């Protein structure tokens, strides 16, 4: 964890393997950002995003809080 851009999320989605596998904010009707590994993007109306980057976790949901659930 460095600067305050931590990699956050919006979408989850993971798949029984070995060990199991974790693609979060799968897609987007707009575009990433340099938080992931490699996003692909269709530069086309209706603008189209991405990320083929996979975790084993599934990043957060955007807006952290410690009031809601974090210990």
């Amino acid at each position: 964890d460095d600067e305050s851009s931590k990699p956050c999320c919006d979408q989850c989605a993971c798949t029984k393997s070995n060990p199991p596998q974790c693609r979060c904010s799968d897609m987007r009707l707009n575009s990433c950002h340099s938080a992931c590994k490699s996003c692909i993007c269709a530069l086309s109306y209706p603008a189209q995003c991405f990320c083929v980057d996979i975790t084993d976790f599934c990043y957060e949901p955007c807006k952290p809080s410690e009031d809601d659930k974090e210990n």
